[PDB]
Order: C-alpha cells, then structure tokens, then sequence
C-alpha cells in the first residue's frame, strides 16, 4: 500500500494517448471540454444531438491542434442513442479512458407553472440522460478510467428563483456521483460532478452584473475554467478524487 | 418586524383545527404521519394508491382518536390523478394547511444493471411526483402554509453501494426544497424536507444491526421519529424554518 | 422487538417540556433570554446565566417567574472554564437536576482577515468556541440520562458571501462539527447534540453589526436595515425575532427532537447569504 | 466583451508551476514534506518550514535541490504569531516573491469530550486554527497578485462516525468556514482561497492515530490496519499517500485552479467516515 501510483512530478498531469468521449461537445462547455482535453494529448469523440456542422468544426479544430478527434450522433434522451454511441466510440479509437457527460437543458419558471412535459423534458436529459452516459461509460470504460458528471452551483443555490426544475436535475447528479464512485470503484474508475457557477455560452445568454455580483474575483466564468478543471480530475492527479462535487463558479454565493 | 408571529408559549406547537393531506399514509411512515397529526388537532386527508382497506382502517383509527379524517386515491406518477386529488381535498374539509409528500418507492441495483423501466419507475414516483403533489399544493394550500416533502439519509450518504437511482431521486427533493422555498414564500408557505435513515416499515424489512450500526444511540428508527418532527415544521414552530434538509436518523452515517 | 417500543408519549404530550429544568448561557439579553423565556412558558425551571448583565438577569429571572415557572441566575464567564464547571455545579444545586443545556453566549467580531489582531481572535474564539465546547463539557456530565444539548452556531459558518468576517463565522462553523462529534460522544447518555443556526435577528449583536451585512449599508436608518434584513434575507419578507430561534430550540429540546442529533438546523427564513 | 479574455495559457501549460515560489508549513515531514517536493518536482522554488525537525527538514531541502530546484528550510512555531510573521518576511527575501502558500502545519488529538482539558484544546487549536488562520494573515499580506493559498482540513471536518475526536474534528471544520471567508477577502488580490480535506493518510500522525479511528483496532497489527484502511474507507480499495493530497495541491496552486476558491476539496479516495 506503499507503491506510488502513477508518476512523481508534472507527467501525473499528462492526458498524452488517453481517449475521451465528450456528450454535448459541438458548443458550449462541451466544446471547451474537447479543445482542451485534445491539447492535452488526447483523442476526443465530440458527441453532438443536433450541431452536425459545429461538431466536424470541433474535431476539425482538435485535429488542427495536433490531436486525433471524431464526432458520433446521439440523442442522450433515448437511451437506444446512447448505447449505440458507446459501440461506435470504442471502436473509433479502440477503448475509452475518460467519460465526460456534459449535455444539458436550461429551464425557467415558477413551481405553479411547472408542467409536466417540461419537466420530463429538462429531467429527461441533466438527469436520466446523465445516468445512462455514466451506466454505458462504466461498461466501457478501461480500467483506472474516469467519469466526470455535469453538475451546477443551483444544485446547491439558495436564491435562485422559479428554477426548481432545473435545479432539482442538477442537483441529483450531486447524489449520483456519490453514489457511482462506490459502484464503478471495483473497475477502478473515479466518479465526480463539476457544478459551474454562470458561464459564457448560449445557455448563458439565456457582464458586468456577472462580473461584479456572483465573482469576488471580478470577472466572468468562462468554458475554460470548467475544461481546467476536467482535465485535472481526468489526469492521474485526480486519482485519490472521488464521489466528490468540485464547484467552480469564482467564490459565487447563489 | 417586531411584531411576533403567532402565540408565546406552548400553544405554537398546536396543530388543533388544521387540515393536513399525506400521500402515501395507508402504511409505513406516511400512515404514522396520519396518526400523530391526527393526535395533534389536524383533520388529515389519507391518500393512498393501492392500500385501500389500509387507508379506511388508518381514517378510523384517526376518527377514533378524537378527529376528522378521509381518504383519497390517487397514484402520484400521474399528474392528472394528483390534480384530482387536490381538488377533492379541499372540498372535503374546505381548505388546506399542511401537505405531507410521502409516497415512494425503494430500488437496488449496480449502475450497470440499471434498466430505464426500472430508473423512470423511481424518479416518477420519488422525484416526478413530489415535484407535482407540490406544484398542487402551492396552488392549495392557504397563505401561510406548510409543505413537507420527503427525502433520505441516502441523498448525502457515502457508503451506500447499489443505490444510485434511489439516493439521486431523493437527493433531488433536497435541491427542489430550497428551491421552492423560494417560489412558495409568496403565499408565506413554508417549505422543508425530511430526510430519515433506516425506519421499521414494509421498505424498511426490504434490528439489533440498525441499533448499533447505525445509531450511538443505539435502537431502531420508527415512524413516529419522523412523525414528530413533520409535525414541529407543520406547527408555527417551524415558521422560521423553510428551505431546510432536517435529518432524522439518530446521528447515523451511511 | 422490543426495538418496537415507542420512545416517549404520542401526541402533543410530546412536545411537552413541563417539569424540565434548562440552564441557557448568556440569557439576560439577545436570544439567550427569550430562549430561556419560552422554556420558561412551555413548562421548564430555567438557571439564566450570565457575564455582565446582572440587572438584566435577574429581570429575566423575574419574568419567568411571572409567567409561573421557577429560575435563577448565575453569573459565569463562559471564557473561564473554572466558571463553567462552578456554574454547573450550582445550577444541580439551585433545581437538583439539569435535562436540557443551550450554549447560546457569543460575541461578534468584524474585519478583513489582513486587520486581524491575535488578541482579536483570541476573544471571539475564547467565548464562541472554547467557550462552547466547555459548556458542553460539563452539561454532558450534568445531564440527565436522555438530555439535551443545543449549541449555537450561525448561518455565517456555511455563509460563502459574507466579507470582513473570517473569525466571526469560523468560530460559529466549528460549532457544527462539534455537534456531530459530540453526538457521538454524548449519545451513550442519550444525550443528543444538535446546533441551531440563525440568519440575521433583532437583537443587541444585530443592531451593531447589521449593517455590515450589507453592502454600502453604513449610511443606512434603522427602518432601511430592517427593510434590507426583510426583502434581501427573507423570501417571507419579514425580519427574524429571538422568538423564531426559542422555538426550534423547545423542539429540539422535547421529545419531539429525539431521533435528531449531530445535526444543523438552519433558522434564517429561507435566507442566502 | 473583455472579459472574453481567457486567464492564462491553453493547454497544459495552464497546469505548470515553472518559476513559482511555494512556502510549505510543516514542510520537514508527512503530508508537508511531499507537498514540497512534488511543488518543487513541477518547477517551484520551496520554503521548507518546520518548528522542530530540523535535520528532516534540511533533507527536504536538499533533496528538493537534488530534483532541479531551489529551496531553503525557514523555523517557525506556527503557535507563535510573531515567528509567522518573521517566516514570512524571511521567506520573501530568501527567493523575492510568493506565488503560492500551503498552509499543512497540524497536530493531532484524541479523547471523549467528558476527558477533555483547558489545555489539550488549546494546544490542538493554536496549531490547527489559530495558526493557520495567522499563516494565511501573512500569506494574504505578501502573495502575489494572483496568488494561491492552500489550507489544510480534514474529513473529520464532516464525519460522522467518529467518536473521540471533537476537539481535532472542529480545529479542521473551522479551516472549512475560513476558506469561504478569506475567498471573499483575499480576492482583492487575485488569491484564490481553498481547503484540501484529506482521509487517512499514512504518515506519522497516520501511525500514531490510525487505530483510534477503527473500532476495537487497538490491538490491530500495522499491516491489519493498513488492511483495515484499504478495504474500510475506500471502494477503490488501497490506503491514501501524502502523493495523493500532494497532486491536488499542485492542481489548486496553478492556473487550472483559478475559477477554484473558497472550496474544500476532498482527498480520500471516496471515504464515509
Ligand atoms: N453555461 C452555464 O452557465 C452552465 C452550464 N451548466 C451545464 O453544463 C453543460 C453545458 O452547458 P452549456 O455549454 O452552457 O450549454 P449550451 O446551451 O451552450 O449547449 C449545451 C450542450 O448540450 C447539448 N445537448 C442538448 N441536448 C442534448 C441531447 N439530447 N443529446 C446530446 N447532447 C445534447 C447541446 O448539443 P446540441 O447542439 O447537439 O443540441 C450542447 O452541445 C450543461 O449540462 C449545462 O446545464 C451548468 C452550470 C452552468
Ligand atoms: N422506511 C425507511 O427506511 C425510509 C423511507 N423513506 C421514504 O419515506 C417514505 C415512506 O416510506 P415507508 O413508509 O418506509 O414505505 P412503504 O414501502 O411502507 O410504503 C410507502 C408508501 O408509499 C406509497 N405509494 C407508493 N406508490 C405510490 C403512488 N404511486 N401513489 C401514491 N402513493 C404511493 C404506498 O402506498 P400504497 O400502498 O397505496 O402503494 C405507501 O403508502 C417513502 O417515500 C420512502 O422512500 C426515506 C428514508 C427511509
Ligand atoms: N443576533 C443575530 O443575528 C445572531 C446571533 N447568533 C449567536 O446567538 C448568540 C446570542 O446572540 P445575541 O443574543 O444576538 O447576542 P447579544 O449581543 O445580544 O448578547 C448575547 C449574550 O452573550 C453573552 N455573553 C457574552 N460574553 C459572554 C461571556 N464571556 N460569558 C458568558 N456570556 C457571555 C451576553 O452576556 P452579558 O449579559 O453578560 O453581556 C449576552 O447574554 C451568540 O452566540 C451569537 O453569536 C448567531 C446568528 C445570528
Ligand atoms: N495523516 C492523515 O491521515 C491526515 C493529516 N491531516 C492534516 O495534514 C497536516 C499534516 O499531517 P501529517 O503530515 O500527517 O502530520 P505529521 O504528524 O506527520 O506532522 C506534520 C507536520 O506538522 C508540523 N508541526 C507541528 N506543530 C507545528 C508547529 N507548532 N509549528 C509549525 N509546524 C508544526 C510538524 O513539524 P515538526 O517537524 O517540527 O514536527 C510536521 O512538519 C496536519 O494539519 C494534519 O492534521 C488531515 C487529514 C488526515
Ligand atoms: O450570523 C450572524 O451572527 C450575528 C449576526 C447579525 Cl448581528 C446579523 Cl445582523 C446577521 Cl444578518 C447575521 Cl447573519 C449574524
Ligand atoms: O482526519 C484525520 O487527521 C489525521 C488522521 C489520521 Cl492519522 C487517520 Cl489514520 C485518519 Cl483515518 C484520519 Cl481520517 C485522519
């Protein structure tokens, strides 16, 4: 129980030759998830459900990088989809070392406005969705691999207002992680759920207040933050990081 | 502000001519929640899905201990049937003040056996269905409200392998509680979760173990431990309390 | 089996703290004394301790007695652990027994983390948390079998917006890991160990340090604090009250509250701060 | 609009410590002194403190140099306010600057609440908070800008099912709180403020205290303990290694750790304690 795992130094870092499936990955934090995973040094299949045009765009731009990169169809909502995408995906680099479930819906109103296929709709995807990427990933996934869950700061937020849907999605995934890490340990693979504060996407859309109000820091969380962070729990020096919620939102209060 | 809210004294733990509505209260925990409210002043709308002679036997026990009770069936993992149930309820006894959501169901299972039929039969249940008895009783319930949902030791545990469908859909009740706090405050409704750790029920036989393994207090968790504290936050006791995970389970750690 | 046997009474009986004896710290002001208040007028003889406030106490003390349930003061520095195990000993002296202890004495302490004079520290953690873990100390050993202990903590020790106030929130948030540890601990009394946690309340502690809740507040009216304290820290748009607090701090202290332990009970209104 | 602009480089080199300067406390031995020497692996230049190992820490320091990078042991009793200070002024004029600060300095303690002493709680937190609460002080006034501080927790912090331990347990759970609250203040300098909460890691205080955490393990040989902790507290079944707190400490000290403050990140292989 001595032996050190994995390298001593700056190579515990390294995701040189790992293979990574990114759900979700033709925009967004998705997007930034792959780009930065492929500086790493690692192959990355860019999952898209509708963005055909922006996901060649992404493995365009990895390959442009000096990595290898491919994109596979598939609607997370049907769980048809997402087996089919994990056959597709090992067999487009011969494994899968790193899982990164990143698709997801927005959703906004008060509770008595609430309907229920709006609420299937949302639950569908940044929660069931979610939970079969992770039970086809640890099929799949090599041994010592790793599973990175796509969380959010209102999973645990105070006063965000008519976002019950939303955030009752996210903040099951919290559990999930938990709970999955017990599960997926016995093939070695580490479970954790990042949960961004705001970021810089579409999703954002829908500066300054940002800057100011949710950041101590003073600035506006940007895809980049979040894929930093991905490639950290991804590396060999997440190794001892498990059934853990990493927020990461600049010291934001919500 | 400084004008105090409700009674000085012992009489803000009445509960004496309120009407309470339980989901799930013809057996286990919800039956218990029928009975202690009951005991406390409340005319109590037993509802039920399946358990019929068990819910007339729990309104006769509530007659018999001095106070009005009915039944009403309705299966929560359908909205229509929750809409009906409301409506019935406030015809019954001509108003509500506190909803207890209680009715759930248990599951186990590795991640990778984990079937959709299986993982939608929980979340309608456990998570769809609260989310909706909810959004009813937002609608119902009189200003100045009370609102009870039901959660689990399992949405923060650790240690609890083949669990993960489970523990996330009651983890996500604990986000929709703050959450809907938020929106529900405009009718001055309270709302809180009740998250029990192992409880002698029909679930739970699904004893000296769960006295000294989980609890230094060393005995089993029973309904009427969750009862009572269901019964502080319905009282004017709770008015203070909103948004909040109470956990019920003797100091266990799961 | 015998696992089945119902602890305590059904029905509102539970709820019942008539023939309890409470010693609450820091009582003759803020919410230590309407938690001794409310004790008092559910039922229990209540030992009103306090520092500095001997008029005030004793003006507690009457008052409970008014309402028709016994009390006395004693005068103990919570910072002095001497004090505390004196004050224990004359409290089994004063009603015999000893069933509920609420460690509520504190102080509030305001500063960037860069102004932080060792001898600042040194006050708030000496009262807020050597303080409490001393009281606690000594009510297990006090306390009757099935007791209980309720500790002070604060909406600041998981507050994650509050700026200058590092010492303040750190002292209250050790309090909550007290709890659980001492859950443990205390459990083989029956004794369970729970932590209130407050948001902002009207006392003496939230008229000085209020406005340094909010933002560019320092030039605000008192009706202005309350209105802020009312819209910005409450979706029920009202302040908090001593009262609020007593409340959860009776349940806890009934039977009601006897499956919970090693817990945090946040009372802030729905409060995010 | 600028704040499209992206914090620091694309790639891995976001993750390089090339050119920093760490400040280590404790640094002599366990968890400290691999902190040191992995900072220093990934290109940092490493103040070994350390308040009474000197000849471990002169080690340190020279197998730190050994690697490819400077270093220098600096004494200091974090229980001294003033040697903190002194430490930190000698720090920065031994290699210029200070880009990162971990604060690791920490002892141990074990005992029913019941058997507890004035001064056995004192000794525990002038170490575990008061201390580390003052080393971030100084860290705050002398960082860079853009700086890192790294301060040192514990599961226990949020155990549950530790007996014995409230008094180690709330000298960390306070460190938790802090690190929400400096966040907040520090960040007028660009610090990001963050806790690492290790599970049982073998080290000195690992040996010593181990057994303490295992019901009736008092007479468990070290290979049944090391056995009990592989299998006990982690599914990924294999016991914690000062490396493995080390690497998450390099994580938060880089660039990829700056949207990361005022978290508490959890090393301890997926542990329910
Ligand atoms: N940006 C933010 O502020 C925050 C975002 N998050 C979460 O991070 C993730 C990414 O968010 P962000 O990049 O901002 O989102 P965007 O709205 O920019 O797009 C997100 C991605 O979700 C994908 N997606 C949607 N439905 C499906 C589906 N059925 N199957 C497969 N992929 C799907 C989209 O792909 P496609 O084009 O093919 O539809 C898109 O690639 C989300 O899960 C989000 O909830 C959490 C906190 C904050
Ligand atoms: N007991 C324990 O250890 C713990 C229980 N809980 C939760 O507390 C709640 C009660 O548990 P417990 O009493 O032990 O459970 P039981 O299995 O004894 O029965 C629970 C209740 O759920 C009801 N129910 C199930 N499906 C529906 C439905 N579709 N519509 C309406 N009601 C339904 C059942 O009614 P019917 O007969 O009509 O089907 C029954 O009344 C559950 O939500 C459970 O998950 C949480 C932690 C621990
Ligand atoms: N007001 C608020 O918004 C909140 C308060 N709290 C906590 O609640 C508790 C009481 O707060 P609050 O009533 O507002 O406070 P006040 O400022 O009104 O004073 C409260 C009590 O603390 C007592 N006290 C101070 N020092 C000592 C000491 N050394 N030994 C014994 N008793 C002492 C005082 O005694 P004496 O009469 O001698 O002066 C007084 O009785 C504190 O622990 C506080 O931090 C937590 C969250 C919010
Ligand atoms: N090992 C474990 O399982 C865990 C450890 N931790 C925490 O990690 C930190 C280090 O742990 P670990 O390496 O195991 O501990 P060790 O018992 O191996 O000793 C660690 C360091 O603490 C230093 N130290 C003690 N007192 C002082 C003081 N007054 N001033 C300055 N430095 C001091 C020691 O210095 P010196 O050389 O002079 O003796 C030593 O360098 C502690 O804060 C500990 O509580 C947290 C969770 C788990
Ligand atoms: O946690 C607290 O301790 C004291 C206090 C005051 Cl006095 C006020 Cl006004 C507010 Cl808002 C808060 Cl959150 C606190
Ligand atoms: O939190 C801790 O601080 C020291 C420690 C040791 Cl020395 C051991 Cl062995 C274990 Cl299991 C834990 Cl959880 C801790």
């Amino acid at each position: 129980y001595d032996a050190i795992p994995g390298p001593l130094g700056p190579q515990s870092a390294s995701l040189e030759g790992k293979v990574a499936l990114v759900t979700g990955a033709g925009r967004g934090i998705g997007r930034e998830m792959a780009m930065e995973l492929g500086r790493r040094g690692c192959k990355v299949i860019v999952n898209y459900a509708n963005s055909t045009e922006s996901a060649e765009e992404v493995v365009a731009a990895i390959k442009k990088n000096g990595s290898d990169a491919a994109c596979v169809k598939a609607n997370v909502g049907v769980v048809e989809d997402i087996v089919r995408m994990f056959e597709e995906a090992v067999k487009i680099f011969g494994k899968l070392d790193i899982v990164c479930s990143n698709s997801g819906v927005v959703s906004f109103g008060h509770v008595k406005d609430v309907t229920p296929e709006e609420f299937d709709r949302v639950f569908t995807i940044n929660t069931r969705g979610q939970f079969f990427v992770a039970r086809e990933a640890y099929k799949h996934l090599e041994i010592g691999g790793r599973l990175i869950l796509m969380g959010s700061i209102t999973g645990q937020a105070k006063a965000v207002p008519k976002h019950a849907v939303y955030s009752g999605s996210k903040g099951a995934i919290e559990t999930f992680a938990r709970c999955m890490a017990i599960d997926m340990a016995d093939k070695k693979i580490t479970v954790n759920v990042v949960a961004p504060g705001g970021i810089k996407t579409d999703m954002y859309h829908a500066d300054e207040y940002a800057a100011v109000q949710w950041s101590p820091l003073r600035r506006v969380g940007l895809p980049i933050d979040i894929a930093r962070v991905v490639c950290f729990l991804a590396s060999n020096d997440g190794g001892w990081v498990t059934g853990k919620v990493i927020g990461i939102d600049g010291g934001a209060c919500m």
